[PDB]
């Protein structure tokens, strides 16, 4: 059964803003390494440490298939993505800090769109 059309549209717009968000000093798009995880074959240690692997490709797929039934459902997977990054990457690392910023972008953009 389909989500209300406005909900799908809000989810895509929020995710798009998170993905295209750029660092205001370097101009670097923070989401780049988060779009698609390396395969299990490429990075076996990741899938041993991370119980629920998720990337933005998977999140976009789940929007398209209406698996998220609310912005809270979407938020859970985005927060899971960032938490996974914070688990696999060391605190103080660029990717670690990027995942923190991506968290805050989601929260801010959701509020603006809401």
């Amino acid at each position: 059964s389909p989500n209300p059309p406005n909900l799908t549209k809000k989810m895509k717009k929020i995710v798009d803003a998170v993905i295209k968000y750029k660092d205001s000093s370097s101009g670097r798009q923070l989401s780049e390494v988060f779009i698609q995880l390396p395969s299990r074959k490429e990075l076996p240690e990741y899938y041993e440490l991370i119980r629920k692997p998720v990337d933005f490709k998977k999140i976009k797929e789940r929007i398209r298939n209406h698996k998220y039934r609310s912005l809270n459902d979407l938020e859970k997977d985005v927060m899971l993505l960032c938490q996974n990054a914070q688990t696999f990457n060391l605190e103080g690392s660029l990717i670690y800090e990027d995942s923190i910023v991506l968290q805050s972008v989601f929260t801010s953009v959701r509020q603006k769109i809401e």
